[PDB]
């Protein structure tokens, strides 16, 4: 059996994307494990084993310790990331010392993958959660920024081999900027994976009545954000659709009740949902704009630049197209449900998606070449 | 199109941990897969597969339970049995198979709703068995007929169109198995070790020249006054230069009382991942248990229940992988019969070696995708 370890950064979102290939691998009759902290839980969940190399380690912390500052740029974020990572090497590299791997796989802001690879003299795998996560020059100004931890560890070394995979498919990485794009790298498909359920009631649809998911993400729907979509529900009575909304953890009690043709769940496999959908009115995530295109259903995305790229992507594709939270109602869904160009290039790109190779096919590629 | 698979297996978790690899592997190749069960249902959720409850409130104990003359005391038993249980998921496998519009069925041996719902929308089926013990002769059969009702209930006059058998015993074992129990034109499928997933501990990587002997009665058998049966094992494993790992699953600790220093206990751990820091294993004969420490190359020591003659005694004999032992009389000697007989070893090594050989989950899925597209 090839020995897979995936060193992973501590946040679910960066998780979940590596299950497919993880579970590829295992279901080749290879080893996988995890070494991981922080959302590490979502490991054993998947079916895996993992090993927390940071226990006990308060993460907020960690994250966060101008019209003049310098280094207003990826540096500042590539000190933040080694940071996170620093806490990390020692446990990695007893992991991989005592288990013995053939090959790392590494999410891109995780140093303490590539570090493991070159103290031990292997080839890594970078796997990233999806488009938004191709920032260029990124992991070798991580490395720079780790070089007291490499140092310390007594690593002079590259890595083996350096794989990039990508779950982009080709026309959504045309319509990136060329410095975001990442040529030579092995495609793989985007297999949607959530978490496992025990499936609902209700979630086979019903006889000729046409539904819409609204998410609002794992993450920004703690903040205060369900108050975003308070305009949106004051109009959706008037729709002859019904709605999925999915918590994920916001507070409800922030509107309250809602129309009769409005359904409230805390959390559900996505993939699982939209097998179920005619459309999606959503926040923005890699995860749920890639799970959305897979499932080929149309999309709409509530903008919110604190900091997103996905605008030009829907608008480019003309799968979706982009809607302010405050003048976001009916008629937004009326288009999605009816606009046939939508339906069409939702379509024509699960279409292209279903034609790169799955991660199965992938994992005998890596196995290979380890 | 994916593909879609509906698993219909009966509820019970070690029918169920055996299929996932399966699962996994189709999710693997880009298609669906989707579970029918009740019981221990959760179990698929937790291996991050998605599954749907056919037998919500169900009570199953009272299902399977409610001499000198009397008569049929044969397989007609069990068949009924197992059709009592099956009953229950029937309504359920068939309302998820209608909307959800399967291509192909994967079903456990007892599990009856599952031919009967690949019958009811002729769609092939696939059997994939728990392990050697899961080879009873015509079961499959029997169930049928003695769900004649539930069949004729929803009209069902016909036979699923294909009947694909897995199997992922290996041929030496296989060999050592009576005639009629053995599965031949059974499609071969290795044995992938699933237990669930785990955040793995501190203790489990295994220090210099320190030999280790796993200890486990499984999920079930440990429960009810059967940790017992362990207290003469413990009382001289202090005398054995080794470590030993014991797994309560779900056994009462204070009934073995004092435990020596060499004694690690734990209430549950992935047992793949523990026989992979294993030298050996003694166990009460879980088929699970089995296949995954013959995976693990590992000399066994099983102890026998006294309710029922498996049939395991003879394919560790036979293959000289192992041995068995009574509960009262099981210590060091057995032990140190584990950790040294070269014998033992090769042959644990030797099958290992057979079983890796055989084409992986994610090779079968291939295989099937062709079956039902
Ligand atoms: O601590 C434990 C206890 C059980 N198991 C798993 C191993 C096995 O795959 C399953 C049960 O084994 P079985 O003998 O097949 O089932 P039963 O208990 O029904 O005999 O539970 C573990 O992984 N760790």
């Amino acid at each position: 059996s090839m020995r897979a370890l995936f060193i992973t950064s501590p946040g679910l979102s960066h998780i979940l994307p590596t299950v497919p290939l993880a579970q590829a691998l295992r279901a080749l009759g290879h080893e996988v494990r995890y070494a991981t902290g922080g959302d590490i839980r979502a490991v054993a969940e998947a079916g895996l084993c993992a090993v927390d190399v940071s226990p006990g380690v308060n993460y907020a912390k960690l994250f966060v310790p101008p019209m003049h500052s310098e280094g207003l740029g990826e540096g500042f974020f590539a000190e933040m990331f080694a940071r996170v990572s620093a806490v990390a090497v020692d446990g990695a590299l007893r992991t991989a010392r005592s288990w013995r791997p053939d090959l790392v796989v590494h999410t891109p802001t995780q140093g303490a993958g590539p570090l493991t690879a070159a103290a031990l003299q292997l080839p890594c795998v970078e796997l990233p959660l999806g488009p938004a996560d191709s920032e260029p020059g990124l992991g070798a100004l991580i490395r720079r920024a780790m070089s007291k931890d490499y140092e310390r560890h007594g690593v002079t070394g590259e890595p083996t081999g350096s794989v990039r995979l990508t779950t982009t498919p080709p026309s959504v990485e045309a319509l990136l900027p060329e410095d975001r794009r990442s040529p030579g790298a092995w495609p793989m498909r985007y297999v949607p994976y959530n978490g496992g359920a025990v499936l609902p009631d209700w979630l086979p649809p019903a006889a000729g009545r046409r539904r819409i998911a609204v998410t609002l993400g794992s993450i920004d729907a703690l903040s205060g954000g369900i108050a975003k979509l308070a305009p949106l529900f004051s109009e959706v009575a008037d729709v002859d659709a019904e709605f999925v909304l999915t918590l994920g953890g916001g507070d409800l009690a922030l509107l309250g009740e809602l129309p009769a043709n409005v359904r409230v769940v805390e959390w559900i496999p996505l993939g699982a949902l939209l097998e179920t959908c005619d459309a999606i009115i959503h926040h923005g995530g890699s995860g749920t704009l890639l799970t959305a295109l897979a499932a080929g259903v149309p999309q709409c995305v509530i903008p919110h630049g604190s900091y997103d790229t996905n605008r030009d992507v829907l608008t480019g594709l003309g799968i979706g197209f982009d809607a302010e939270a405050g003048s976001l109602g009916a008629e937004q869904c009326r288009r999605l449900l009816d606009d046939a160009g939508l339906r069409e290039a939702a379509l024509r790109v699960r279409q292209e998606m279903s034609e790169m190779p799955p991660p199965a096919e992938t994992a005998a590629k890596l196995v290979a070449l380890a």
